[PDB]
Formats: structure tokens, sequence, C-alpha cells
């Protein structure tokens, strides 16, 4: 079997991408934020506290002959930008582009914080990391991914991020006609949960190469590129005007710049991420002084390459025996 479904940015920065979902029988669709850097899937639902919810999109498992209450079971995530969920569990069956699993694990939010509230375009999440990092207690509980893995053509889905555009996450397939040249796998390790692989090194514009290991984590749930402070300073370092920001929170840069690309390495091959796709506007209505896309992981303890970086390519999660991921051009 195999499932294809679109992906599309919530605003004009691309801070987050959502992908339709069917819940329940009948279905119910709710747009999930696809996410390959945490392993629960979680939604908006009528248990949500009522003060919490504004615009968002409710699940509500009392209206799904195919619901069960996974007796016991609870969930409780906060993600590396502070905000948090939490609440029970039913299993249903939930379909992605034409791709369905029964029994899955559907996380139901009693509570979320803020900037979930906030956040009218935003159902739920899906998550796409190992499910060693799903927070169901006392149970740990597979993500769809995972559940799906055994019927899948292939066991890998695929992900094209657009720049200001629509894009794809197909399961089971590799679509030959969706990037230019080759894909080129290199290694992952599970050992935190996540899709983690080293980078061979990077480059500034027309710059050259520098060669140097860069481990980090491929994150669609992440919308900005986090590398180390030595790295993000020779890019900023080649913008006029752009400086690091304690009291907005990075590299900001003046709003008239033209930015420079961005490369990165995977084994011998080069991604190019366009200047365009680093500039993420005023830093408030009307500013002339505009965040960057770029911006430091120290403190963060990791290396995330999110949303800016993988748009620029068409990106394989190969979840074989042992896992690897692919990254080509487009």
């Amino acid at each position: 079997s195999t499932g294809s479904a679109t992906t599309t940015p919530i605003d004009s920065l691309d801070d987050a991408y959502i992908t339709p979902v069917q819940i329940g029988t009948p279905a119910q669709t709710l747009n999930l934020d696809f996410d390959t850097g945490s392993s629960d899937l979680w939604v908006f639902s009528s248990e949500t506290t009522a003060s919490e919810v504004d615009g968002q999109t409710i699940y509500t498992p009392s209206k799904s002959t195919t619901a069960k209450l996974l007796s016991g079971a609870t969930w409780s995530i906060s993600y590396g930008d502070g905000s948090s969920s939490s609440g029970d569990v039913y299993t249903d069956t939930v379909s992605v582009g034409g791709l369905t699993v029964t029994g899955q694990a559907v996380e139901s939010a009693k509570k979320v914080s803020s900037s979930f509230t906030e956040d009218s375009t935003i159902d739920g999440l899906l998550g796409l990391a190992f499910s060693t990092l799903n927070t169901v207690s006392p149970t740990q509980q597979k993500t769809f991914f995972d559940n799906a893995k055994a019927s899948l053509d292939s066991p890998v889905f695929t992900a094209d991020l657009g720049y200001h555009a629509p894009g794809t996450y197909n399961f089971g397939f590799i679509d030959t006609t969706a990037y230019t040249g080759s894909i080129t796998y290199t290694a992952v390790s599970t050992k935190q949960g996540f899709w983690e692989w080293t980078s061979t090194g990077y480059a500034v514009g027309s710059g050259t190469f520098k060669s140097t290991s860069i481990d980090g984590i491929a994150d669609t749930g992440t919308t900005l590129l986090y590398l180390p402070a030595t790295v993000v300073s020779a890019y900023w370092a080649q913008v006029s005007g752009a400086k690091s920001s304690s009291s907005v929170g990075g590299y900001v840069f003046p709003c008239s710049a033209t930015l420079p690309s961005f490369t990165f390495g995977v084994g011998s091959a080069r991604i190019v991420i366009p200047g365009d796709y680093i500039d993420f506007g005023p830093i408030s209505t009307g500013s002339s002084s505009c965040f960057g896309g770029i911006q430091s992981s120290a403190g963060i303890g990791i290396n995330i390459f999110g949303d800016v970086a993988l748009k620029a390519a068409f990106v394989v999660f190969n979840g074989a025996t042992t896992p690897t991921l692919g990254f080509a051009s487009k």
C-alpha cells in the first residue's frame, strides 16, 4: 500500500505545514502538523478545555463508531519551544492520503498551552520520529508510520516541503519525478529517538565549502535551521547590518538586505538553500528589522535541520531495519 497527501504552509512565512488526516468513522478530517521530531499523534478534541480551543477543528471520539478508549492511558508532552499538551488516548482508524491504519493511538488533548490555542490553523501533531519517544503511559504507543510500515510497498516516507507553496508527504514509495539528480543516503542514529544524521559541512553564498561534521536531526516540526554558533556567525557575517539581538532572541537583519544562500553537505552531495528561504520577515509588524531563518543551536543541545533546510530538498525517511536518510535537490 501507499499514501500521498498534500502539505500546505499555514502562513506566508512557512512557519509550519499542515496536512489533512482522516480520523474515525465516519471520517473526521483534521489538519495536522507532521513532525519528524516527535512521536505522538495528538489532536484538539471534544475533551479539550473549552477556553483553550479557538478556531481549531476538534476530534469527537463519541461520534466515531471505531473509537475505543485506551483504558488507563495518558499522555503529556513538552516541545523544544516550551509548548505543551496532555490528555487521554483512544485507538481509532487514521488515514493519510489514502493510506489506512486501524487501531492507531489517537491522543486526545484535555489541556494545551497557549501557543497551540493561538494557532488556529493547527488541529494537532502527527509524529514521525521513532516510537521510543512516544509519551503514552503506562503503555507506550506506536507512530502512524510504525503501524503502517509492514503494509507499505517500501518501508519509507518522503517529505517534499514547498517554499511559499504546497508540497507532499508520500508513504510507501519514492516519486522519482519529484527531484533532480540522485538521492544521497546518509547514516542515521536512532539513539535519541530522532532522525539524527551528520552533515559533512557547509558553504555561505558563493564561498568555499568547509568540510566539518555537523550532527543534527531532520525535523519537519521545527521551522528554522539551528546550527553551531561558529557556522551561524560565518553566515550572518556576510549580511550587512546583521546582528544577534538578545531582546529579539536571535539574528536579525535589515529587511532591505539580499541574503546569501546556504549550502549543507550530505556525504559528497550538496543541498543549496536559497537566500530567500532564510528571510522570516519583520520582527514586528511594520518593522524594518527582519528575523533570520538560520539561528544558533547553542543552548538547544542539538542542531536542527528544520523546514528552512528540508524545504530545499526531497527528503527520504527510510525506515528499513537499519534506518537511513536520503536527500536530493529538486
